[PDB]
């Protein structure tokens, strides 16, 4: 598992690296930040490792990942963001997420 973070010109963009899950997380689109459950998921702490696209010029301010939650196989996504926007998921394939 990995985290990651682009911009294409819808804006920018959270590649997030998941290997070893079916369905699909639970996507939750807050007013100050976003979550991510990924159930049997449970990722290390050394891939829990966050970005620091700071003044990127983007509606994401930065993105974080926490792997303990408090739930067992859970993991978690932190992706801050400012002002308003929109949440976009895309899977192109089993395995690979992303946020646009």
């Amino acid at each position: 598992k990995d985290v990651r973070f682009e911009e294409s010109s819808s804006g920018g963009r959270i590649v997030m690296k998941l290997s070893g899950t079916s369905g699909w997380k639970v996507d939750r689109p807050d007013p100050r930040s976003a979550v991510l459950t990924l159930d049997n998921a449970r990722l290390p702490k050394k891939f829990e490792r966050s970005l620091d696209t700071s003044a990127l010029d983007t509606p994401v301010k930065m993105i974080s990942a926490f792997s303990v939650p408090g739930a067992g196989g859970k993991v978690r996504l932190v992706v801050a963001a400012d002002g308003a926007i929109e949440e976009k998921v895309s899977q192109s394939a089993g395995t690979l997420s992303w946020r646009l």
